[PDB]
């Protein structure tokens, strides 16, 4: 079910949850269930609905917390209109498609450099060698990091987002805790000495007297760093297997330089790495998928499913980098879409450019690669390359 053949490719357990009316209650060995929605129609409509709420204050008594929002305190994935809206408001005034568009060239020289670092002809693993710098560099730099904090930052993030498989349990826990007070600290320095970064301009944000609260900054850092990091590692990562997978399609993309924005579009729909959408709560008794579900349950949005449902894309589980049109869900639909959809497609864009350029080969037979043991987050423990 959602064990190691989930783990290794969720894909044909998907088939079968779209097969079976695509909605199931499911539940863990301690009795803790949740509703998962798998086909396209469901999943798109359910992450636009405005009956299904993220703030935990809807959920009911079978609660138990599968697919929880990215940050402690509020934020905007645990909070629904009208305080959403404030914040969505708050924070677009300086997470904007320019800034991203301006930090363009700083992302495709940190990925030049970042590969230009690894050595040619040897087993290099691209997870910790680039997929994984590169967007904590750009996340860093996102946040102000200043050049003494890097090293604590890359430590405590890569613990907490990035674990290794044969990590003790407890460091992901107390990386928390570090974090928290890491970003409390720089939220201070950044209040007292303001720079051109995404938290000093968000200090600065003002709508008539409305300002964003500490917690808030706080938070939304938190969630920058999951989706800025663990998200965009892996989207990476999945993305280079996936390519080395199918060499026809790599073939044609080294061909064709001008595919690269479309093939990324097609990387992220056959593998990115979320395959859950953040909970969510019915506020009423809702038909989902043909089931009425009830008030305060918990509901799961299969992104990943939706991504590979044949009733919208031909040959859902083959790569098709020339795919046209292609609705992938990847980065949410409605109030809470993503923020990030552009500075992901930009680092995807700079990350493949060098990759296609130096010349990559797997170190070792694809079907030897293992897979981090998650739920909502699909992502690889090591991918040995060999680079030109
Ligand atoms: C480039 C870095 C990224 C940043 C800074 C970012 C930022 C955010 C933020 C702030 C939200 C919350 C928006 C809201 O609730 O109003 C969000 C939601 C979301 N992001 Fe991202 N994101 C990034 C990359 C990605 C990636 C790589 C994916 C996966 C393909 C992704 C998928 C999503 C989804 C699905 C949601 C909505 C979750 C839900 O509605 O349940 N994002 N992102």
């Amino acid at each position: 079910l959602f064990g190691r053949a989930f783990h290794v490719d969720p894909y044909p357990i998907y088939a079968r949850l779209r097969a079976g009316g695509g909605i199931r209650q499911v539940s863990t060995p301690d009795g803790a269930a949740a509703w998962v929605v798998t086909r396209y129609d469901d999943v798109r409509a359910g992450l636009a609905d405005p009956r299904l709420s993220v703030d935990r204050s809807n959920a009911g008594a079978g609660y138990r917390g599968f697919s929880l929002p990215p940050a402690l305190d509020a934020n905007l994935l645990n909070l629904d209109p009208p305080d959403h809206t404030r914040l969505r408001t708050l924070i677009a005034g300086e997470f904007t498609p320019r800034r991203v568009h301006e930090l363009v060239p700083a992302i495709e020289a940190a990925a030049r450099e970042l590969l230009a670092g690894l050595p040619s002809g040897e087993p290099v693993d691209l997870i910790a060698g680039f997929a994984a710098p590169l967007p904590l560099r750009v996340i860093g730099d996102l946040l102000g990091v200043p050049p003494a904090d890097r090293a604590r930052f890359r430590g405590w993030t890569t613990t907490l987002l990035t674990p290794g498989p044969d990590q003790p349990p407890t460091a992901a826990r107390d990386a928390v805790v570090a974090m928290h007070g890491f970003l409390v600290d720089l939220v201070a320095a950044k209040r007292a000495e303001p720079g051109h970064d995404l938290l000093s301009g968000l200090i600065a944000v003002r709508d008539d007297e409305d300002r964003l609260s500490e917690a808030e900054l706080v938070s939304m850092a938190f969630l920058a760093l999951w989706a800025g990091y663990e998200n965009l590692v892996h989207l990476i990562g999945n993305g280079v297997r996936a390519l080395l997978a199918a060499p026809d399609q790599l073939a044609d993309l080294r061909s064709d330089e001008a595919l690269l924005p479309r093939a990324i579009e097609e990387l992220t729909r056959f593998d990115q790495p979320l395959q859950w959408a953040i909970r969510r709560f019915p506020t009423r008794e809702l038909d989902i998928a043909g089931v009425e579900v009830p008030a305060g349950d918990t509901v799961l949005l299969g992104i990943a499913s939706a991504n590979h449902d044949e009733t919208v894309f031909d040959l859902p589980d083959t790569l098709d980098l020339r795919r046209d049109p292609n609705p992938h869900l990847s980065y949410g639909h409605g109030i809470h879409r993503s923020f990030g959809s552009r500075l992901s497609q930009a680092e995807a864009a700079a990350a493949f450019s060098a990759l296609l350029a130096r010349g990559f080969r797997a170190a070792v037979d694809l079907a030897d690669l293992q897979w981090q043991p998650s739920f909502r987050n699909r992502g690889l423990t090591e991918l040995p390359l060999l680079l030109g």
